[PDB]
């Protein structure tokens, strides 16, 4: 050994009672630590640093046990050292494994699998190594305040001084110019402030008088709205940072002509669903950031939704009401699910955070706020309705808290009450009074616009009123901000009437309707003389698809512009910016604009720009497209149509998401007309990525398409019994499947190793422990979503499914592989058994990329136009019968 048997201890975050944590560490085989939730690890400290040279582990029956150990000799940085990943028993012997001699002042042990239970165990776990002499040491969570910082003297710099301002912002303007198009453009362009037309934001572009483009604005969106005019209709230039882009300049600026002047109607253009934080931006760093400002400014977004940081926020205000900052972790979720813990949804889950996060994304917000600054983007920042962890009271026993029940299988956070009575201590002024100061502590005056969501999709409203709570949640917003502006969802009907009924101040709440495109929701607000901002929302969880709705956005946005009087703005609310960039580009060109336009002549120009070049047939190509998958509908309807690849296997599959829908509303036949299209075009276009792009979309369009009718044919097959019919259309389906994939391999944006890879390494100096636990945030959002009760019990299985490289082959084809075989097995043998496809789902999730499998973050070389033939041939629709 030699065996460690004295002075060890051991923590851990959850336990089935009476199966403590000591129980892991007590000698006895007979006893074990039991998990009860989402924390599936011990941790056990050694009572000082050794060298370790075994580590055995013993679990309480002979089930198929998978785990990762990790060590620390510094207290704050835990390595991995060991793994189980074999599919063997567990048995009286334990499991022995070898450790290089790794200095260690504590373990972590994480039990990711148990093949007999959702709950995992250790009986007993015994340490060998050679004791150092020496002890762990000592260190304490501290951030900065924001006035102690240069973002502070810079940002008030910008406020006091006009010359300073204008400057700072005509610069920025130029570095947009060189990050978007080149540093050797750059100099082409005069850039101007100019004052608002009529008290509208406005922006002009002309020519110089010596071959340079000059663009006046009011302010910095408007002047880079003015550089995306002058490269959309000028140079046909388009881009888009996401979803594809034609970036080629011509040889020579062209010129402008006659003058230009074009205000906006809109004093806001909006941008962001709380669940973009999450579906695409869990793992974006500052450059992804900063590209995604550049193009809002560049579509004419002056407000955006804005959670950066808020973890430092939340932290300093819950360690005034008895939380300790370990505490506050394992309240606050993991990377991927901030969407749904700041809508009050969720705790906990792909967390604890790590120490280093919250002075990292402090910075970052402050980073933001600056640039948002520069360009006059208003972020919207938090405000505070109640929102408290469920041991509130035994922290704080004169608190008046509301449970809020469960959402999708999670505990929902308490809600303070929001008013009390006479002679009890009222624990919403108190809470909500430290929240706003500490958020100016952390942020400073950044905006006066503050989001929060009481009662979104579900809750608990007590004995409250309803209208009351409203007052009062805005009343103490605006004793902290007495310009704020409360900005409110409108999702499914509430807040209802009577809730909005209650804000004493119309002129400071602003409401979203979240959905205009398909269900609006504004005639309510504009009855009770609220300010609200028509949104497409379009997206939902990532799921990808062609689909969009470009004859409304033409026709409905100027429409309720002149049946109104309190639109205020339009904006966009996707839960995943990853899909459809034509949908995104004409709802914000609508801001530009009182009058209906044209949506037919409108892509016409829009896919010239895009592609950098056009001809009749491709023209024709998206006449189909608009007559197909882009045709106006009148039904209710949530997202593209889902794939049945995507789908977990069976029959009577009618969507891959719970409440999705897999219908395809348009002539399937008529759709591969495009495809044939653009592969006849191919070799004329393949220089263009955005072309690539939007090929790639429509080929795996089609193979969605057709996957359906196939597997109909095979389910077909083998309720009638037979046989070999069903063997060779389930081949024809996987083979199919495999052909996706191949598809899919050529964008980078459609790899699962980029999205991975990105939460591997999303901050710096991350211990193994870190990137692990954020590759399991990563991997099952896009899967599982959470764990059993979540993805079964809750409804959320594949609700973000991602029609992606790696996905598919190793988690999508592999699913319908094991249930065709099956089917076949039967067929042939008997019968086939109920799958638990959860099961074999979150074997998927909890792999590693440094111990199982690194997936590429490198396209393919694979040719579209080839692979669209192979397509039409042999699996599509059109010569589906030969
Ligand atoms: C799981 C998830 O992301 N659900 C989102 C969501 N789900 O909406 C649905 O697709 N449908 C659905 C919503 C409520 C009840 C049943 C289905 O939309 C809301 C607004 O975009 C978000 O606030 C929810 O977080
Ligand atoms: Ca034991």
């Amino acid at each position: 050994g030699v065996e460690i048997t004295e002075g060890v201890t051991v923590t851990a975050k959850g336990n089935t009672e009476g199966n403590t944590a000591d129980l892991a560490i007590d000698g006895d085989l007979s006893t074990y630590w039991e998990s009860s939730n989402d924390y599936k690890w011990i941790e056990v400290d050694l009572g000082g640093i050794y060298e370790l040279s075994k580590i055995e582990i013993f679990n309480k029956d002979e089930a198929v046990y998978k785990y990762n150990i990790y060590a620390s000799e510094d207290g704050e940085n835990f390595n991995k050292i060991a793994y189980k990943n074999n599919d063997n028993v567990s048995d009286s012997n334990g499991n022995m494994h070898t450790i290089d001699n790794v200095r260690a002042g504590k373990i972590r042990i994480d039990v990711v699998q148990n093949s007999n239970s959702d709950r995992v165990n250790i009986a007993e776990i015994n340490v060998f190594g050679k004791n150092t002499g020496e002890s762990l040491p000592e260190k304490k969570i501290a951030t900065s305040n924001f006035s102690e910082t240069p973002w502070a003297t810079e940002y008030e710099k910008f406020n006091s001084d006009s010359a300073y301002a204008n400057e700072k912002t005509l610069n920025e303007i130029k570095n947009l110019v060189g990050r978007v198009i080149g540093r050797e453009f750059k100099d082409k362009f005069i850039f101007e402030i100019r004052d608002q037309l009529n008290g509208n934001d406005v922006f002009e572009v002309s020519d110089s008088g010596d071959g340079k483009v000059l663009i006046k604005g009011n302010n910095g969106v408007s002047l880079a709205s003015g550089f995306n005019y002058y490269l959309k209709n000028y140079c046909n230039v388009s881009y888009n940072p996401i979803m594809g882009s034609n970036l080629k300049m011509p040889e020579t600026m062209p010129s402008v002509g006659e003058r230009v002047v074009i205000d906006t109607p809109y004093e806001h253009r909006y941008a962001l669903n709380f669940c973009t934080y999450s579906y695409t931006m869990s793992f974006w760093d500052w450059d992804q950031y900063e590209e995604f400002l550049d193009w809002c400014a560049m579509n004419g977004v002056n407000l955006v939704l804005d959670i950066i940081g808020q973890e430092e926020v939340l932290r300093r205000t819950l360690n005034e009401f008895g939380y300790s900052d370990e505490e506050v972790k394992e309240f606050i979720s993991g990377p991927a699910y901030f969407a749904w813990f700041y809508m009050q949804n969720m705790t906990g889950f792909g967390g604890p955070l790590p120490n280093d996060w919250f002075e990292q994304r402090a910075e970052l917000g402050r980073k933001m706020h600056d640039r948002m600054q520069s360009f006059g983007i208003n972020p919207v920042l938090q405000g505070y309705s109640g929102m408290v962890p469920r041991d509130f009271k035994e922290k704080n026993q004169e608190a008046q808290t509301i449970s809020q029940g469960g959402w999708c299988g999670f505990d929902r956070p308490d809600m303070l009450k929001t008013y009390v009575n006479e002679g009890e201590a009222d624990y919403f002024q108190k809470v909500a009074d430290v929240f706003y100061e500490k958020q100016k502590e952390v942020f400073g005056d950044v905006t006066n616009f503050y989001g929060v969501d009481p009662f979104h999709e579900g809750g608990n409203t007590g004995d409250l009123d309803n209208g009351k709570i409203y007052e009062i949640i805005q009343n103490k917003m605006i004793e902290h901000d007495n310009d704020a502006v409360w900005v409110i969802q409108n999702w499914q009907g509430n807040p209802s009437n009577n809730k909005l009924e209650g804000l004493t101040k119309k002129d400071q709440a602003m409401v979203l309707d979240l959905f205009s495109e398909v269900s609006p929701d504004w005639n309510r607000l504009e009855e009770r003389d609220l300010p609200w901002i028509w949104n497409m929302l379009h997206n939902f969880g990532g799921r990808m698809g062609m689909d969009a709705a470009p004859e409304k956005l033409a026709t409905e946005i100027p429409k309720a512009l002149a049946n109104s009087e309190h639109m205020v703005g339009i904006g966009i609310t996707p839960e995943a910016i990853n899909t459809n960039p034509l949908a995104y580009e004409l709802l914000f060109d609508m801001a530009w604009t009182r009058d209906q336009i044209n949506f037919r002549t409108w892509t016409e120009d829009y896919i010239e720009r895009r592609y950098g070049k056009t001809n009749k047939e491709i023209l024709e190509a998206w006449n189909i497209i608009l007559d197909t998958a882009y045709k106006k509908r009148n039904d209710y309807y949530q997202g593209a149509a889902e794939s049945i690849i995507n789908a977990r296997p069976g029959f009577g599959i009618k969507s891959a998401s719970t409440w999705g829908h897999s219908k395809i509303v348009y002539d399937k036949s008529e759709f591969e007309k495009a495809i044939e299209i653009f592969a006849k075009n191919y070799d004329e276009f393949k220089d263009s990525d955005a072309f690539l792009y939007d090929f790639a979309d429509i080929l795996k369009q089609l193979l969605a398409n057709s996957a359906q009718e196939y597997y109909e044919v095979m389910c077909n097959a083998y309720n009638n019994g037979n046989g070999e019919k069903f063997k060779f259309v389930s081949g024809k389906f996987l083979e199919l499947i495999k052909l996706q994939e191949r598809v899919l391999s050529t964008r980078p944006e459609f790899l699962i190793g980029n999205w991975i890879e990105d939460a591997r390494t999303m901050l710096k100096d991350s211990d193994d422990w870190t990137k692990d636990l954020f590759e399991f945030n990563a991997r099952a959002l896009v899967t599982t979503w959470g764990s059993r009760n979540n993805a079964d019990g809750g409804g959320l299985k594949d609700y973000s499914n991602r029609q992606w490289s790696g996905l598919t082959e190793d988690y999508y084809y592999a699913r319908w592989e094991k249930w065709i075989n099956g089917l076949q097995a039967e067929l042939d043998g008997a019968k086939a058994p109920n799958i638990d496809w959860f099961k074999m789902e979150y074997d998927w999730v909890n792999k590693k990329s440094d111990t199982d499998k690194l997936y590429p973050t490198e396209a393919s070389n694979e040719n579209l136009g080839e692979l669209a033939k192979i397509a039409m041939e042999s699996y599509s629709v059109t010569n589906m019968d030969k």
